[PDB]
């Protein structure tokens, strides 16, 4: 995150680190037994690091947890991104708390001009590359399709959002990907792309997670 503000340990409660030996993605907790990422963070030997602020420190509300399962979903395309979602399975359930918490799936696609939060251990450098260790946060608009699709020409399909600030300054970047995006207490984004970080006329993109509930609620529902 770029141009964001320390959280506070344990803060957002739904987000996860994505550990395979190393932290590489985000996610989000949508039940005791399922965590949401991108499916450009698709690897084998994944575990699922919950209750975390600092990631370099065992603190005292973590759960690290292995996964079983993951499920890229069937449309995925890794040139353009389209469908940026995957689904992993934990081998046993979190224990959930007010520290490790589920976030709802929204009932509805959250509008242009809504505030959300998008969180993350990325990269807090639009040059070069600096690492925070504990959780970044920033809150940003959703932008207009019109202006989304005018700043990214070609690239954004029915499966995307742009969300952050035209004049650039604060956005996600590298180490983000896969996690949340939330508004009004729903996640409606997963963090999946964009053309540098924080970058003028060249704002964040973001998996449209409110496409996918059917394929989600069905897919937890039969695995
Ligand atoms: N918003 C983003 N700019 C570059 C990048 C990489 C990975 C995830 C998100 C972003
Ligand atoms: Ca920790």
């Amino acid at each position: 995150i770029v141009g964001g503000y320390t959280c506070g340990a344990n803060t957002v409660p739904y987000q996860v680190s994505l550990n395979s030996g190393y932290h590489f993605c985000g996610g989000s907790l949508i039940n005791s037994q399922w965590v949401v990422s991108a499916a450009h963070c698709y690897k084998s030997g994944i575990q699922v690091r919950l209750g975390e602020d600092n990631i370099n420190v065992v603190e005292g509300n973590e759960q690290f947890i292995s996964a079983s399962k993951s499920i890229v979903h069937p449309s995925y395309n890794s040139n353009t991104l389209n469908n940026d979602i995957m689904l992993i399975k934990l081998k046993s359930a979190a224990s959930l708390n007010s520290r490790v918490a589920s976030i709802s799936l929204p009932t509805s696609c959250a509008s242009a001009g809504t505030q959300c939060l998008i969180s993350g251990w990325g990269n807090t450098k639009s040059s070069g590359t600096s690492y925070p260790d504990v959780l970044k946060c920033l809150k940003a608009p959703i932008l207009s399709d019109s202006s989304c699709k005018s700043a990214y020409p070609g690239q954004i399909t029915s499966n995307m959002f742009c969300a952050g600030y035209l004049e650039g300054g604060k956005d996600s970047c590298q180490g983000d990907s896969g996690g949340p995006v939330v508004c009004s207490g729903k996640l409606q984004g997963i963090v999946s792309w964009g053309s540098g970080c924080a970058q003028k006329n060249k704002p964040g993109v973001y998996t449209k997670v409110c496409n996918y509930v059917s394929w989600i609620k069905q897919t937890i529902a039969s695995n």
